[PDB]
């Protein structure tokens, strides 16, 4: 109605992002989601760019740390507080479920641990490691706990950097057994409630599944769990934010196009409030294209009946 | 008349990417350019979508590698044979200077080389160093050298990924002396010219400064150089790549509007060929509100006076 036309990027899958973890998407991939929560915080925005739980923009900012470090005697374990973006105090009173980026699953997630000393302009970096469902894993409380290579090299009162890079697994343990993808964090530690969360969610309609926009996590020491899936493409919630466009009805109606044959290969369900669905039953991981993309055609609404996957 | 209209993305500076290195966009800055030649690789792209360089698309798919390895006797280091983003066969004789995302500057780049066993799915992960600048460093050849933590951790015909986290300096000599951003690897080895380069770029107009989008590498030990210019944000060529709007002229002025106030703060050129000029004479670190964006107000060309910055 003269109304800002809704669209969705044409890049394609293997040029966009995953918005849970700083790693570029692989695949697309549609399984049941029934028996368990699906609740994301990262990769979470409206079609109209509202942005939900811990989401943020930037694509290199998701899983990352920030603050100063204070060394835990007797072990290589620093606590880091928590400072902001631009490196200021840390503010745990905003209406978030912890800072915005913070890791949405449980898992240890290995990087590196790397500061300069303003001073001089010196600097360092260790190999470092932060388990999500430890105790001392209390963002939203302003601190986090890291296992490191060192027990001296860290200075105090400087900015220190936390860089994500994969996973590991104990391997005296069960393979796969962890990270665990689909389980929050407890934000404030484990006596404390998650607040402000952005919802869980399900198809609703018979026959539909989500679909799942894919990578694999490095995996650092062990043998984890190194699928991870997100309900939106970090470009599409940078797209969204900036478009603003608002929604015409519950669904926007995508086809997903092969330049090669110029043919819809599958036609999906774009949810306003931010996730798709197919119409699917069964674990598949999806055949396309490298030139394939989505388009919308359409909105429709939420009880309109998919072409089969 | 009847070109599809050009336009930037709305996103704030600190909102956007830098296109030679995964990390975030702090600030603007000029600066004079004689001393040196401005040919960076990564981040090239034109206002109507044509990708220069070694650019590809993905924020974390720069300064990456993935293939396989092999040890060198006696020592720590093992050489990659390179492999494409979905790790498939590299192939040399694209017309490329390197593959996509390669990085374009001589220095020392520090992260982790993680690998996994396809047969069992264990994983490991060593801190390692690719020295742009050395002999081994041979990206367009398919081969790169890493130094590493290990000399005998790392499978033989296993995927393998190296993930950059920032940069380090040797102690000893002289401080910040390296990374040197503006000097190219030699993609193909000591004394073996490049080929199909994005172009130098400078300032063609009297008072006039290239604009460039700042960043601070991560340091890892020693005392390097972290200034990191780009071009163009990631989010810029992401943004051009699809919208492929034509350039209707040599230059498209913009506008820098602090939507606070409501005023413009300043005008700059984005030249079509993918660079920024601006009316400044001597390095500065701008100044802007963190809230404020570039706007497309009109197409020019290379004979257009700016208003001072
Ligand atoms: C499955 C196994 O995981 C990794 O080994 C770790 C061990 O890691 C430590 O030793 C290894 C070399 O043996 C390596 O130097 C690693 O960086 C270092 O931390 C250790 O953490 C044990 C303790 O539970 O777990 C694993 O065995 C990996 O390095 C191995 O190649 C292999 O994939
Ligand atoms: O100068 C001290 C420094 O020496 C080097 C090591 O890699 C660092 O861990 C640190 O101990
Ligand atoms: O000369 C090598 C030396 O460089 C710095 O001093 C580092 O802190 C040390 O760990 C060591 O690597
Ligand atoms: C210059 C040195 O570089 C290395 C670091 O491990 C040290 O802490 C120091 O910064």
């Amino acid at each position: 109605t003269g109304s800002k036309p809704f669209t969705v990027p044409i890049l394609t899958v293997e040029e966009m992002t995953n918005s849970r973890f700083p790693i570029p998407l692989e695949k697309l991939f549609t399984g049941p989601s029934g028996a368990f929560v699906v609740q994301p915080q990262n990769g979470r925005c409206t079609t109209d760019g509202v942005l939900l739980g811990t989401t943020q923009l930037s694509p290199v900012n998701i899983c990352t740390f920030r603050g100063d470090v204070t060394h835990i005697a007797g072990s290589r374990n620093y606590t880091m507080n928590l400072a902001s973006l631009n490196w200021n105090n840390y503010d745990p009173t905003e209406e978030i479920p912890a800072p915005l980026g913070t890791p949405d699953f449980v898992g240890k997630i290995q990087g590196l641990l790397t500061q300069t000393t303003k001073g001089d302009g010196s600097t360092r970096g260790h190999k470092a490691t932060v388990y999500t469902g430890s105790a001392p894993f209390t963002p939203k409380l302003g601190s986090v706990q890291f296992s490191t290579d060192t027990e001296n090299d860290f200075e105090t009162h400087q900015n220190t950097k936390f860089t994500p890079v994969g996973v590991i697994q104990d391997g005296s343990t069960t393979h796969r057994n962890e990270p665990q993808q689909w389980v929050l964090p407890s934000y404030s530690g484990r006596n404390v409630h998650n607040v402000h969360l952005a919802p869980a969610v399900a198809p609703t309609f018979p026959g539909e599944q989500l679909l799942f926009f894919r990578s694999t996590m490095p995996g650092c020491s062990g043998y984890p769990n190194m699928d991870l899936d997100c309900l939106l493409p970090q470009e599409w919630v940078q797209h969204f934010y900036q478009e603003a466009a608002p929604a015409q009805s519950d669904v926007a109606l995508l086809r997903f196009v092969n330049p090669d044959t110029g043919r819809v290969l599958f036609e999906c369900k774009l949810h306003k409030s931010g996730y798709v669905t197919v119409a699917h039953t069964g674990q598949h991981d999806l055949v396309i294209p490298p030139n394939g993309y989505f388009r919308f055609d359409s909105w429709v609404n939420q009880f309109y009946t998919l072409a089969p996957m």
